[PDB]
């Protein structure tokens, strides 16, 4: 069972999220009170990476989903049989993988040989000129309600910073809810 | 014994029914308080499919009847001997038919022997918010050699083109001559 | 064409009554005899009393239906606005008028007029029977009533649907019924 | 692009009230009716009362936003100074000038098109017996902060909005944040 313990590590690795509000039309929104991201099926979910000092070149950024409830934590999070069916829009990603990265041609996907867990990794890139953080656009490819997939079970996304050799540099996590109206879901859950 | 657990699933699948009232002339009427449809032998029984987003083409909608009481739940629901003795498409033993759909498909489960009927899912028409399937029940709830006054539950399942279950809902049915009167009388309790 | 609004006391002497609630700031609903008009709040209890001179037979029913008062809008179906349509597990989301606290309530979408109504069994009483109506839209709801006055028509029907009596009253749904009634009665 | 500051009592008779705190030396906040101007200390409670003629619909929300008062600064976004905006933040974004204290349902917005900051809380009707609702605001920079407001006067705009975001009411007041509100109010009223 993968570790979810927060670790800023030596580079001061933290996650940030846009302050999007909860209007009805918002496509994603993060709740600080719940440390919970609310996003829509296969739509952009921006995650910011904040560091104290720049990690070495070749540093990588990995995302992995796990079930939040301890009696489900041993089950690998995957797409439901319905959505895992191949389509013409899978592109670079394995059809079973819940978490994709959008807009990064150097994305890499892993089925772990021993643990069978899915993850997606991209190169760490420093913020652009005039920016203080690096943003990754994740996509979640099932709904929280999917029968035969997550099946209403809550999940966490674990983001790890690792060096080119795979050693842990830092780790942080957040809960994710994938549904049609993130603004309403967040406003209702905070109530 | 097939599952009856309600799941809206990824597409927000739920059932809806016309608000038909209980006047004498009504040939079908649904009771929200009882989650129970009252309809007439071999007459139109419209069931609406409501979804929060559109399932892809190839999606299918299956209906199956089971007995509601656990004493009878392992017995296959079928027409009585009298009413078996068609439309050319439906097996004579099946209680539930779909009318007005040339793409209807009927299944005798090879292992459980249960009957079901399945049509392609079609999205709502222009201006409508739901898809309607016209079911026909081919036996009276009181048919001696069939249901014999035992209550039944109709299970509606949404499945994708590969057979994966997408969602499920159900309702009780009562088939008899005067649906309006039967719904009024049963709601007095 | 438009459903009849003409008063009819019928064989049972059917009339409506309303509480004499006054117009204090606290009142959640109040009826104006001078305007034959009920002032109530969104989704809150709006009590209507049924008065009869003799008891209707068992199986008698009581229907409520909203119609626009002005001749220019009389043929348009009164419905909830799109906002409020987006509850109780029994009422259709498009219906403006609900009945609260009656598990035997029945809702009708008329197959040919498309008009909405809500019906409950008539129960004998007290010296009157009370039905708690809820109005699920404001009178000013854009895309719904949109500041067009409505009437509620109350009909008494036998078990076979024959009319036994009919009465009506105007309805205004807004935030402060006491203030609204006092203001409208001033002018 | 500049938000409206036009006072709009709207259909519910929306008005702002303030405590009658006086100008003693030790007062931590004080409002000047003559100036329609609040004087408060950095990061200290600033009570603002909401008064309505009739109770707004369930799901109503109350938004606060700061803008510069002078015409030649009105297009600049009001934000915290670099010194103060360094990451006690709790639920609030570090760049936001205005926080709400003591409300776990608070929501912060970075407008995606205008880039302006605001903070929104649910409208709660007054408790049975009370005539008004109070929100506790905190201003997280001084008026004098170099790089931040940099001695420029600001207005706070309070908007009442329905659950869908439609304008129900608007009011505003000037704000001066400094160490001794009593002395600053008394002195500014001397002129
Ligand atoms: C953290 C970075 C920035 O500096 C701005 C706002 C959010 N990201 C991208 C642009
Ligand atoms: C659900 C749909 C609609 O939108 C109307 C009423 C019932 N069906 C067909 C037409
Ligand atoms: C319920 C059924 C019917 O449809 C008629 C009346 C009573 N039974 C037998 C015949
Ligand atoms: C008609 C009945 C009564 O007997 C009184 C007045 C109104 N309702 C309830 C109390
Ligand atoms: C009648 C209605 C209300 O409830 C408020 C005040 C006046 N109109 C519009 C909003
Ligand atoms: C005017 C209205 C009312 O009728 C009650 C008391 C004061 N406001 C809000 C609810
Ligand atoms: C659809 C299926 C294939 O045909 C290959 C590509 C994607 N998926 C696994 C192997
Ligand atoms: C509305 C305001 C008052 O009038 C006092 C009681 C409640 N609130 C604070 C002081
Ligand atoms: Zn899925
Ligand atoms: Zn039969
Ligand atoms: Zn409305
Ligand atoms: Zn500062």
């Amino acid at each position: 069972v993968p570790s979810q313990k927060t670790y800023q590590g030596s580079y001061g690795f933290r996650l940030g999220f846009l302050h999007s509000g909860t209007a009805k039309s918002v496509t994603c929104t993060y709740s600080p009170a719940l440390n919970k991201m609310f996003c829509q099926l296969a739509k952009t979910c921006p995650v910011q990476l904040w560091v104290d000092s720049t990690p070495p070149p070749g540093t990588r950024v990995r995302a992995m989903a796990i079930y939040k409830q301890s009696q489900h934590m041993t089950e690998v999070v995957r797409r439901c049989p319905h959505h895992e069916r191949c389509s013409d829009s899978d592109g670079l990603a394995p059809p079973q993988h819940l978490i994709r990265v959008e807009g990064n041609l150097r994305v890499e996907y892993l089925d772990d040989r021993n643990t069978f867990r899915h993850s997606v990794v991209v190169p760490y890139e420093p913020p652009e000129v005039g920016s203080d953080c690096t943003t990754i656009h994740y996509n979640y490819m099932c709904n929280s309600s999917c029968m035969g997939g997550m099946n209403r079970r809550p999940i966490l996304t674990i983001i790890t910073l690792e060096d080119s050799s795979g050693n842990l540099l830092g780790r942080n996590s957040f809960e994710v809810h994938v549904c049609a109206c993130p603004g309403r879901d967040r406003r209702t859950e905070e109530e």
